[PDB]
C-alpha cells in the first residue's frame, strides 16, 4: 500500500513531472483506437435527439440496456455506457451525458434498473449560460418523471466546490421506494480542470465514505459524459488500486476505459490533472 504509494510516485516522476512522456503518452492516447468501436444502434436516426454530443456515443459493445417493456419511448438506448473495473459481471459505473429534457424518464429508469444509489455530478446546469445539463431533479418537493417519483429529502452544501442532494426514488409501477444520494461538484467547468485538485479529492473521499460498498455501479455523469465523468472515473480508480496493494501505468488504465466509452478525458490538461490529483493525494498519504 505505502509500499504502492512509493510505485505511484515513481511513476509519476516518470510520467507527470517529465513533460516529454506526458505529451508522448498524450499523443498516444489521441491516436488510440479501441476495438470494438461501432455505435451502429446510439447513430440511429430514432436514437438522435437522445444523443448531447454527437463527438461521444455509446459503443455498442458497452451501453445500458434500459428494459424495452418499462421504457419511457419503448426504447432500450440510452447514451450510457458501463465501465468496469475488477468484475467483468458488475460494471464499478456508468458514465453518462447529462440527461436531455428529452431523456429524464431514461436516466432514472436507468438509476431505478441499475439499482444505484449514489450519483456523481460534475458539472453545473449552465456556464455562462451554456447549459450542460437539464436540471433533472425537483429543487422542492416531488416532481414525476414518467412512473418514477423523485422527491427533494433535504440538500447538505459542504463548501464553494460541492454539495450532496438526497432524493426518495418511488417505482410507480412496483410501489417500491428507494434513497438515491446526488453528489455534485460545481467549479469543474466544461473542458476544463477544478481549481483545487484538494477539492475534488475531498469531494471523492466523501463520495466513497458514502458509498462503501455496494454491488451497484455509481453513475457519474457530467455533459458529454467523458471528459470530467472520465478525469474522475480515471483519478478514482488509480487511487483505488493503491488502496488495495503491485503495477501502476495511468495510460493504460486510460485505454481500458476508452474501451468502454469514447471520448473519456477530453483533454492533456484534464490528463495532466488526474495525474496530479492522485500525486497529491499519494503525497498526503505518505506524508502521515
Ligand atoms: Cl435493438
Amino acid at each position: 500500500d505505502i509500499s504502492t504509494g512509493h510505485m505511484i510516485l515513481s511513476y509519476m516522476e516518470d510520467h507527470l513531472k517529465n513533460k516529454n512522456r506526458l505529451e508522448k503518452e498524450w499523443e498516444a492516447l489521441c491516436a488510440y483506437q479501441a476495438e470494438p468501436n461501432s455505435s451502429f444502434v446510439a447513430q440511429r436516426e430514432e436514437n438522435v435527439p437522445k444523443n448531447r454530443s454527437l463527438a461521444v456515443l455509446t459503443y455498442d459493445h458497452s451501453r445500458v440496456l434500459l428494459k424495452a417493456e418499462n421504457s419511457h419511448s419503448h426504447s432500450d438506448y440510452i447514451n450510457a455506457s458501463p465501465i468496469m473495473d475488477h468484475d467483468p459481471r458488475n460494471p464499478a459505473y456508468i458514465a453518462t451525458q447529462g440527461p436531455l429534457p428529452a431523456t429524464v424518464a431514461d436516466f432514472w429508469q436507468m438509476v431505478w434498473e441499475s439499482g444505484c444509489v449514489v450519483i456523481v455530478m460534475l458539472t453545473p446546469l449552465a456556464e455562462n449560460g451554456v447549459r450542460q445539463c437539464y436540471h433533472y431533479w425537483p429543487d422542492e418537493g416531488s416532481n414525476l418523471y414518467h412512473i418514477y417519483e423523485v422527491n427533494l429529502v433535504s440538500e447538505h452544501i459542504w463548501c464553494e466546490d460541492f454539495l450532496v442532494r438526497s432524493f426518495y426514488l418511488k417505482n410507480l409501477q412496483t410501489n417500491e421506494t428507494r434513497t438515491v444520494t446526488q453528489f455534485h461538484f460545481l467549479s469543474w467547468y466544461d473542458r476544463g480542470v477544478p481549481s483545487s485538485s484538494r477539492s475534488l479529492l475531498d469531494f471523492r473521499r466523501k463520495v466513497n465514505k458514502c458509498y462503501r460498498g455496494r454491488s451497484c455501479p455509481i453513475i457519474v455523469h457530467c455533459s458529454d459524459g467523458a471528459g470530467r465523468s472520465g478525469t474522475y472515473v480515471l483519478i478514482d480508480m488509480v487511487l483505488n488500486k493503491m488502496a488495495k496493494g503491485k503495477e501502476i501505468d495511468i495510460a493504460a488504465t486510460l485505454e481500458h476505459l476508452r474501451d468502454q466509452r469514447p471520448g473519456m478525458v477530453q483533454t492533456k490538461e484534464q490528463f495532466e490533472f488526474a495525474l496530479t490529483a492522485v500525486a497529491e493525494e499519494v503525497n498526503a498519504i505518505l506524508a502521515h
